[PDB]
C-alpha cells in the first residue's frame, strides 16, 4: 500500500515463529512479528492476502515494524496479536492489551522474490507460495495455451490450480497496490513432488 490505516488493539504472544499457518517458517527468532485478524487478513475478499505483510504498528510508547506471519483466530477488527520484541518497543508489557493505530507498508526487504513450491504439486495440481514480496500479493495467475487462470489464493498462504500443464510455468503476480509483475517458474513434474523446494524469482513489485 503507499498510504493506508486501521485502528484497534494488540495483544502478544509466543506463538508465530514456527508452524503459523502461513507457512512462513523458518522465520529467525529475533524477527518481529504478527498474527493478524481474519477479517484485515482476507482483505478485498482474498484468503490470506496480507500473509507475509509488513506492518508499521503505533502504540502509546513508540512504533514498530512486524512481518506477517500467522492467523488471530480470535482477533476482531484491526486486532493485532504482536511477538515479544515487537510489543515492548511500542508499549508496557505490563499491559495485556494496548491501542494501536497501523498499516501496511514497504517490506524492509531487498531483492526479488522467491517460490515455495508446496510438496505434493505436480502438472495436475501445485501449491505456490510466493516469499520476499514487497508489498501484499493479492492475485497470482499462470498461463496457459494463450489465456491467463486465476489461482486461488489459499488460508495457508499459497496460490493454487489444476491441470497447470506440462513445460515451465508463466507467471504474474498483482500486488495490493494493483501493480502487476511478470516471471517464469521452471517447470512442475509429473509425479507430485516428495518435498517442500523453494525457487529464487526473478522480478518484485515495484517501491
Ligand atoms: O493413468 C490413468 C489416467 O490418469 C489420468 O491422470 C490422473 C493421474 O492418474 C492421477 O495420479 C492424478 O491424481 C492427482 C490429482 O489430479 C490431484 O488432484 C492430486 O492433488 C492433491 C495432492 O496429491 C495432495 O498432495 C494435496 O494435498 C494438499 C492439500 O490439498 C492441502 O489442503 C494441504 O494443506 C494443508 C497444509 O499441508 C497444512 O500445513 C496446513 O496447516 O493446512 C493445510 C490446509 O489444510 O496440503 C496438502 C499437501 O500439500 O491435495 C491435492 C489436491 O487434492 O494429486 C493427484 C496425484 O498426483 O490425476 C490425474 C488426472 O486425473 C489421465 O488423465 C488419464 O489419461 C490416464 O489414463
Amino acid at each position: 500500500a503507499y498510504d493506508d490505516l486501521h485502528e484497534g488493539y494488540a495483544t502478544y504472544t509466543g506463538s508465530g515463529y514456527s508452524g503459523g499457518a502461513f507457512l512462513l517458517d523458518p522465520i529467525p527468532s529475533d524477527m518481529e512479528i504478527t498474527a493478524i485478524n481474519p477479517a484485515d487478513l482476507n482483505y478485498g475478499g482474498v484468503k490470506a492476502a496480507l500473509a507475509g505483510s509488513y506492518l508499521e504498528v503505533e502504540g502509546p510508547k513508540g512504533k514498530t515494524t512486524v512481518y506477517v506471519t500467522d492467523l488471530y483466530p480470535e482477533g476482531a477488527r484491526g486486532a493485532l496479536d504482536l511477538s515479544p520484541n515487537a510489543f515492548r518497543k511500542i508499549g508496557n508489557m505490563k499491559d495485556g492489551k494496548i491501542n494501536i493505530k497501523w498499516r501496511v507498508v514497504k517490506a524492509p526487504i531487498t531483492g526479488n522474490f522467491t517460490y515455495r513450491i508446496k510438496e505434493g504439486s505436480s502438472r495436475w495440481w501445485a501449491a505456490i507460495q510466493v516469499r520476499n514480496h514487497k508489498y501484499p500479493v493479492m492475485k497470482m495467475e499462470y498461463e496457459k495455451d494463450g489465456k491467463w487462470i486465476n489461482m486461488e489464493k489459499m488460508d495457508y498462504n499459497h496460490f493454487v490450480s489444476t491441470n497447470l500443464g506440462t513445460g515451465s510455468l508463466k507467471v504474474r503476480m498483482t500486488d495490493i497496490r494493483g501493480k502487476v509483475v511478470k516471471d517464469t517458474i521452471p517447470k512442475l513434474p509429473e509425479s507430485g513432488t516428495s518435498k517442500a523446494y523453494t525457487v529464487p524469482g526473478h522480478v518484485q513489485f515495484p517501491e
